[PDB]
């Protein structure tokens, strides 16, 4: 039909808006390229990240492309395409900060996470319970803003989003990663994928076919090179 694809546009370089409100980023490029090969029209629909799976279940959108990690919990509720790219999580803080992604370091500190994210799940279970002030936000822009305002000591999000979308931008010049990637298979998933209703077998097959084809002919790498000088796909 027309495939309606939901995304949250506060996660550069994967999904954001340009100065005239056009959606831009690697998620947008992947979605548009897949749609072309599937020979379908696609309409992008912006929403808060935590609204994406509910909107999909409610049939207000037909697909999610929004750095949506493929997790065990989410697969109980929806289906996923094959992996679009890998996504590790990592903390950021002010440059020179001693902060580490540990309870010892973070107890009593204010740590921002995106509401509805794997980072929120991780932080709520491991940090909020034990006395870290975990603050959950409607979108990632509010997090970066509250961090630069000094209201947050740190923020947890996807590593590549933080790096390319903030640290390497003027806004994040005085900030840096605090500690290494936070690796936990119980939480952050096995890369990201197109989120789909479980019964939409045909639509999943179509996305999967287009994805294989655009990876195979080198289009994936061509598009990825616009944003990344490393292997974003992973293994
Ligand atoms: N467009 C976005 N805001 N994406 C947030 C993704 C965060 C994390 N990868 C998750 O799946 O929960």
């Amino acid at each position: 039909q027309t495939v309606r694809i939901g995304t949250d546009t506060t996660y550069a370089p994967f999904s954001s808006k340009d100065a005239k409100g056009e959606f831009i980023g690697f998620d947008i490029d992947l979605g548009n390229e897949m749609c072309k090969r599937m020979q379908v029209k696609c309409t992008w629909v912006a929403s808060d990240f935590d609204a994406l799976i509910p909107s999909l279940k409610a049939k207000k959108i037909d697909a999610i492309i929004s750095s949506l990690a493929i997790t065990d919990k989410r697969q109980q509720e929806i289906a996923f395409s094959d992996k679009l790219y890998a996504a590790d999580s990592r903390l950021i803080a002010a440059k020179g900060s001693p902060i580490q992604p540990t309870l010892e370091s973070l107890k009593g500190k204010h740590v921002g996470v995106l509401q509805g994210s794997t980072q929120e799940a991780y932080a709520n279970d491991n940090w909020r319970t034990k006395g870290v002030d975990v603050v959950a936000y409607a979108n990632q822009d509010l997090i970066y803003s509250d961090l630069t305002a000094g209201r947050l000591d740190a923020a947890l999000q996807d590593e590549v989003a933080a790096s390319e979308g903030f640290l390497k931008q003027p806004a994040g010049k005085e900030y840096a990663f605090a500690g290494p990637s936070v690796k936990d298979k119980k939480y952050f998933g096995d890369g990201t994928g197109v989120g789909l209703r479980k019964d939409d077998t045909e639509l999943k097959a179509a996305f999967d076919k287009a994805l294989t084809e655009l990876r195979q002919d080198g289009t994936y790498d061509k598009m990825a090179k616009k944003y990344f000088d490393f292997n974003v796909y992973g293994d």
